[PDB]
């Protein structure tokens, strides 16, 4: 499989998906900077990013879970340009489920870059029999993210009641999975 490469995944002629590295710290720091304000509103994690050494710390444990298979953490590449992440933020290898993430910059957005990511990744683990259940979760008000998951062929198997806090209230989550 030449899609398969050292530095990533080759989801087409424009999106790449790589594995951390250190190198990406500087870039994804500034993109992370640059979308502060939109991304607090719809994730936990974006109100504690101060620094490029908050950056760092995250390339690092992200090393540590992709080398042990906690997780599958990528940087999504569009053009020469970080555009976001798209993840396994959970790996149940008991259970073969991955439980899927997906962030992206604003300017990288409209483009279908995390489905074209989502469809690729589906793929490489879902036909080759890895990964049997394939989940998104999220909130039931993110119109963008519920959208993204049933145009990757989701289906929606209910609500799970006060499931995700941000800013210490709990918000509704749509569970949606794909199985192979
Ligand atoms: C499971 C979770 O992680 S929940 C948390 C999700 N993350 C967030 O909410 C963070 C903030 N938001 C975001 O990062 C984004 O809004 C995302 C990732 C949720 C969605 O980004 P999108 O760019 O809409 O992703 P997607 O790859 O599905 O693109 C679909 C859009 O691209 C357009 N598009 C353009 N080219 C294509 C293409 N080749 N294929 C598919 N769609 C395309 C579609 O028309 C659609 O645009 P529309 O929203 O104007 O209808």
């Amino acid at each position: 499989d030449v899609s398969l490469t050292p530095s990533g995944i080759k989801v087409n002629d424009e999106i790449t998906l790589l594995y951390p590295a250190l190198k990406y710290a500087e870039e994804l720091y500034l993109l992370i900077n640059q979308n502060k304000i939109n991304f607090i509103k719809s994730m936990a994690w974006p109100a504690f990013v101060n620094n490029i050494s908050d950056s760092v710390s995250f390339i690092e444990q992200s090393m540590i879970d992709n080398q042990n298979e906690k997780a599958l953490i990528l940087f999504i590449k569009y053009k020469t340009k970080i555009a976001g992440v798209v993840s396994f933020n959970i790996i149940d290898h008991a259970n073969k489920t991955a439980y899927i993430g997906y962030w992206l910059g604003a300017n990288f957005q409209g483009k279908g870059i995390v489905t074209n990511a989502i469809n690729k990744l589906i793929q490489e683990y879902g036909d080759s029999g890895v990964i049997k259940r394939f989940v998104i979760k999220c909130i039931v008000d993110n119109k963008k993210s519920n959208a993204t998951a049933l145009r990757c062929g989701f289906t929606l198997e209910g609500v799970l009641q006060k499931a995700e806090i941000l800013n210490g209230v709990s918000y509704d989550q749509n569970i949606y999975s794909k199985v192979i």
